[PDB]
C-alpha cells in the first residue's frame, strides 16, 4: 500500500511523493 512504485510529480530529488501504489 506503499511499495516504491511512487511518483515524484514535483521536485525530482527523492522525498517528494504521490498516492500511487503497487
Amino acid at each position: 500500500a506503499g511499495t516504491m512504485r511512487v511518483t515524484y510529480p514535483d521536485g525530482q530529488k527523492p522525498g517528494q511523493s504521490d498516492v500511487e501504489k503497487d
